Formats: structure tokens, sequence, C-alpha cells
């Protein structure tokens, strides 16, 4: 699906760039675009998941709330309500342009809607449970089950991949065409910790 002519074109609706200290802690994770007008071809980007409620970062199509199960906190630009609970912290989704070595997140504005469909979750779930202190240097993408811990695999990995690997970063997730594969939350909590795949020497 990839097109590098789609991706160049909607590259003057990106605007206003920004850099930014680095946040206490939190998460990235792809979004896969596709326009009606040019069916077949989709680009990948990123997004940053940081604390804090702050719609007016945001280009006002993405300006759009979603929230955790039962009023346990929320996050700006993603379009759907997510299926468990987070820890009490409003979010805002920021589109990635660069994360430096000392923590400093360039961000930017894009012309666009939030993010839609499920593949934000594993990011959501990780960053609500799992992260306290900085963000991990990888791209999360999986849907997560009604247990809330197996990970479910999602659409346009491949471009998800592109766009991490663009970006200097891995692909996280549960399925082929990611460059770590993580069955569930634990596993991707252990990875986060690790630091990378832990490592077998014989
Ligand atoms: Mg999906």
């Amino acid at each position: 699906r990839f097109s590098r002519n789609l991706k160049d074109r909607l590259e003057s609706n990106n605007y206003e760039e920004m850099e930014l200290p680095p946040p206490t802690k939190g998460v990235i994770i792809p979004v896969v675009h596709t326009v009606e007008s040019a069916p077949g071809e989709a680009f990948g980007s990123l997004l940053v998941i940081i604390p804090g409620a702050y719609p007016e970062l945001l280009d006002p199509n993405q300006q759009v709330l979603s929230h955790f199960k039962n009023d346990t906190g929320c996050v700006w630009g993603i379009g759907e309500d997510i299926p468990f609970e987070g820890d009490d912290i409003c979010y805002t989704a920021l589109p990635l342009k660069e994360i430096k070595k000392n923590g400093n997140i360039v961000v930017e504005k894009v012309f666009a809607g939030p993010a839609m469909g499920p593949s934000c979750q594993l990011g959501l779930s990780l960053l609500v449970n799992d992260i306290d202190k900085g963000v991990p240097r990888m791209v999360f993408t999986g849907e997560i089950a009604n247990d809330e811990e197996t990970i479910v695999p999602i659409c346009g990995v491949d471009i998800a991949a592109i766009a991490a690997h663009e970006h200097g970063l891995p692909l996280v997730g549960c399925q082929p065409g990611v460059d770590e594969v993580v069955a569930n939350t634990s596993l991707a909590s252990h990875l986060i910790q690790s630091g990378a795949l832990p490592v077998q020497k014989a």
C-alpha cells in the first residue's frame, strides 16, 4: 500500500513544528493515513502521547477526546473510546516529528482527523500501566484483547513499520511485519524494562 507520492503531497499539510523539553513520561504509536481520493495508497506517521490535556496544540480536526473505561482518564486526538481503564490522567496525542537523544520531542500540527481504530491500544495500555518515567524509544501498535493482556493484530503493519523506521525506531507488535514481537502486555512491559530484546549468547 505504501505510496511516497501521497506522503509528499500531504507534507504541506504539516505546519507549525516546535521542539519541546522532555515529558515526564510518554509512549509512541503509529497512525496509518489514507485519502478517499487516492484508493490503494497509504502512509504512516507517528504520535507521541504525553500527560496533560492540550487540545490547543492540535489541529482542529484532531480536537476530539476519547475516554478510558469507567471515567479513569482520557486522551486528546484519539477518535474512539478505550475499552480498559487508565491511571486518572488526561493525555494528548501529538504528531511526532522527532524524539531526540536528550529526550526532547519535536512535534507538529497536521491537517488530518484523529487516530481511528484500535491499534493505539497497546501503547495506551503500556502508558497507563507500565511506563512511569521517560518515553521508550519504540513504536507500539496492536489491539488489546478483552482479557486486557493479549495483543491482537491490526491493519497496515508494514505502513506502520516504514513510519517507525523513518524515525529511527523499531516497531513493536504481535504480528509479522514488526521488529520485536510481543504476545502480550507483560512481554511488552518486560521489553521496555530490558531496553531492548534480551540477548542470548551461545
Ligand atoms: Mg487497525
